[PDB]
């Protein structure tokens, strides 16, 4: 007798996801029904998990492996067998995993630091150059930053997002590709002639992304020039197990994948972090005091970024409340029983609803809606599988250290260089595009007039 | 019988200006008809002068004064009794001239230099940051630069044009305002209610310009801060002659007037200069050698800019061939005979066709179409009134030193930092908007990797 939300005859629970904010809907359902609920659609079923008690079993890699949700299957049409949209048992997953992990270590970030600073300084300069009555469109500027950072650090390519209003022909295609994949989740009969125009458009965007990226691949191969970026590492890199390199088609899929995941997740993080800071002035002040104490040079060093302890706590608390990639899907590797109560058969699916996990009162206390970075004073105190904004196990975010170093550097610089004003008393409105962002979030930034 | 071009019945010569390129059309007429021709419209007559021998007489301030051509009378609808669109005998001309002259002096350029460098560096960084496959849209980027420079230097306001594709709402309105002013010149029967829309837009644009500028003026008054800029000088300054300051309305007209000149004339000069440089590689070699030899520091000094003699010569030769404000108008103060042959009545109008003056074979030699900066190696060798890209006498360009300093600095830096390629073998196509620019002029720039 597993709880299940309201049904719509033969459509079962499907129309519940016919909303612009499905994750927030699922969270509300979770509040009503508790740690587990069944979700059915025609010809399919999953179970949404919200408690640490159940999710710690789900995160047992001997019992469950990553499933490609429906959203991911559609993303796969353009991200292919890149790391994010591949099955664990695909040869290209384990090859790419083995090859790329070294280039994504905490220690590899030393090599990317200079290129991260390049983009971060562009952001700071932009804000320094605004006139008095002007304001900042936060998610928009964080996206310019994060896209450009992954473009530069990973492929030595400048999207030059701070020189534009109209973003790159690649990104528009990529955004529109992501849009189309999102929509198909609420679409009876995909072969309907009504959607011929949508299929047409989907195809055009893939060609944009594939042509640009392949071209860069080939230019670099011909060139033979040595950067230390992700692309170089991939061109020369051999998988220790097979002894094979990634082929050029897979390298493309990896590039598209890095560009997608998670420029948008990382910009979300920065946007939510600044949101929580301006809504919690004592926390902002503590974070600003750290930045001023630590960032003593015009150019932040790698070591200095590692010393921004409180800024790191701020980012983790923002990830707790609004994890920007808010769910991931699993399947049972064999018949097993979840929580001593719910029998599952091989192949049965789960969804881990991360925002709800992160609101588990048995783990976090009663005050789960409050923004308190101090929860992360000692991150080791957090029980296993209680905090999972970067997913689980061998299928966890390969970009976690990149994202966190980038976000810490930038937020550090922001807090060093400006005072912030929530001049509209912004009301949180979370836009969902698979990922989460605070739509319409704006601030004013008054320079502290500290030279770069 | 004075030469006169072909006619269109009762419309006389008017429809000859019903073209996108009226100045270039008038130049062809001048080549056919010689040093002087009459041009009639219904209720209007003027005489176009092309030779140094007649133009030198026209430049006698005891015999002729500046006239507001029909184009200027329309621009006056938004530029008012600012310096450019006022009559010499209006009290506000001499008043503003006396007040502003010392702010536009060669010595005053020392004070503006640092903010000119600020925008110049933004241009260079933009080009340094282009990817290998990309090219530069020349007049577009020069206009970003020149507009921003005058904004910053003159009123401490950042248009941030390098952060945009869509220009500032002020610039949008101003360009559209200018365009409308030109369109009134060629349209027959301006009372026709089909132009109700054009009128509506015009007034909206005038409003946008005035409200922005009035706001900045009011804010600087309200704050009372002091900058190294034209606005400061205008709020504090008194005309030594009358002892009167400019009132806030005239101050707004001056600001609008200065913005129009930045936006239009100086960007055109830089664009034509770069055009001639890429069409004349030996000239480019000499300019680039000088820049490398003179600009020995990452941040150019005022003193170094003054040392760029050859770059200066390149700019003057570009001004000889394509003076970007290509015509000015005069009226006879009294009955007088021009050149011993052409009797004029008081009030009779003259037009000086600057590009034709600059192609006067009796002054320059037969090779007048060739680009030869060495024509300007010695200013003293140029006969009186043979070279007039900045107009004449007390009504000459007040901004000449500003424009030449900016252009020399910026061209110097461009040649220091980049090699240039005419990758399309661009065919000169000159767009006319009451100034001249080379439309669609594009190049590629290969960085010399010299740090800023
Ligand atoms: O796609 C699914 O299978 C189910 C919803 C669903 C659709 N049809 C169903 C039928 C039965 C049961 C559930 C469903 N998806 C969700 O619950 C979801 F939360 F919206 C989601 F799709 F998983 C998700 F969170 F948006 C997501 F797609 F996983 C994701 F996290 F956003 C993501 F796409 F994976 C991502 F990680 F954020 C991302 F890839 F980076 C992306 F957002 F795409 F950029
Ligand atoms: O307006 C006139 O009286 C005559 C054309 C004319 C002659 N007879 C006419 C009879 C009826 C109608 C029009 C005419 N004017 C011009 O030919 C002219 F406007 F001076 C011009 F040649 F087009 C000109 F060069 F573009 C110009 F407008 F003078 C000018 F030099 F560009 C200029 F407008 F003054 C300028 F300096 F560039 C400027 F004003 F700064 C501007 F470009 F507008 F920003
Ligand atoms: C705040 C920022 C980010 C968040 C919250 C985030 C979150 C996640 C999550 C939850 C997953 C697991 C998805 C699943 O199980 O289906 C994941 C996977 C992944 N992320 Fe991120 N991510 C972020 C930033 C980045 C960045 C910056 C990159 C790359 C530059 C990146 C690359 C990836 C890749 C490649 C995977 C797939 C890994 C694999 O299965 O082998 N992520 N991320
Ligand atoms: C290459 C750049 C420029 C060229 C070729 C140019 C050309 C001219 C010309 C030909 C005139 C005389 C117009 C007439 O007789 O009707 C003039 C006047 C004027 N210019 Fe410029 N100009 C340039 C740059 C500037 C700049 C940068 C400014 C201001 C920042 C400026 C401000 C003015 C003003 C105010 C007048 C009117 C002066 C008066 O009558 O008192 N100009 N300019």
């Amino acid at each position: 007798e597993m709880p299940q939300p309201k049904t719509f005859g033969e459509l079962k629970n499907l129309p519940l996801l016919n909303t612009d904010k499905p994750v927030q809907a699922l969270m509300k359902i979770a509040d009503e029904l508790g740690e587990i609920f069944k979700f059915e659609a025609p010809g399919r079923v999953t179970r949404y998990l919200s408690s640490q008690r159940l999710i710690k079993e789900a995160c047992d890699e001997s019992r469950f492996d990553k499933n490609l949700s429906q959203a991911l299957k559609f993303v796969r049409d353009f991200a292919g067998d890149g790391l994010f949209t591949s099955w664990t048992h695909e040869k290209n997953w384990k090859k790419a995993h083995n090859i790329l992990l070294p280039s994504f270590s905490q220690q590899a970030m030393k090599g990317y630091h200079a290129m991260m600073v390049d983009i971060a300084v562009q952001l700071v300069q932009k804000w320094e150059r605004l006139n008095a009555d002007e304001h900042i469109e936060v998610p928009e500027d964080m996206t310019r930053l994060t896209l450009d950072t992954i473009g530069l650090c990973g492929f030595n390519y400048r999207f030059n997002s701070f020189y534009r209003d109209q973003p790159h022909p690649f990104i528009t295609s990529m955004v529109r590709a992501l849009d189309e994949a999102m929509n198909k989740l609420q679409r009876a009969n995909p072969d309907d002639p009504a959607y011929d125009e949508n299929k047409r458009q989907f195809q055009e965007d893939i060609k944009v992304m594939n042509d640009l990226v392949d071209k860069i691949i080939a230019d670099r191969k011909a060139s033979g020039e040595q950067s230390d970026d992700l692309l170089t590492h991939m061109l020369n890199g051999k998988d220790p197990e097979t002894g094979e390199p990634l082929d050029d088609e897979n390298i493309r899929y990896q590039i598209i994948t890095f560009l997608i995941a998670g420029h948008e997740t990382t910009s979300g993080l920065l946007s939510f972090a600044l949101y929580f800071l301006v809504k919690n002035p004592h926390v902002l002040q503590k974070a600003a005091e750290e930045a001023a104490r630590v960032l003593v040079d015009p150019v932040p060093s790698y070591k200095q970024v590692k010393q921004l302890k409180y800024v790191g706590m701020v980012l983790n608390e923002a990830l707790r409340l609004w994890p920007t990639a808010p769910a991931f899907s699993l399947y049972a590797k064999e018949d097993t029983v979840l929580g001593g109560e719910y029998p599952l058969e091989k192949g049965d699916e789960l969804m881990v609803l991360i925002p709800q996990l992160h609101r588990d009162k048995t783990i976090w206390g009663d005050d789960v809606e409050e923004f308190r970075p101090e929860r992360f004073e000692n991150p080791s105190a957090i029980p296993q599988h209680a905090f999972k904004p970067f997913g689980n196990g061998q299928r966890a975010c390969i970009g976690q250290q990149f994202a966190l170093h980038e976000a810490t550097l930038v937020l550090g610089m922001m807090l060093k260089h400006f005072d912030f004003e929530d001049h509209t008393n912004y009301e949180l409105d979370i836009k969902e595009t698979l990922t989460l962002k605070p739509e319409g979030f704006v601030v004013k930034a008054k320079s502290k007039k500290i030279p770069l």
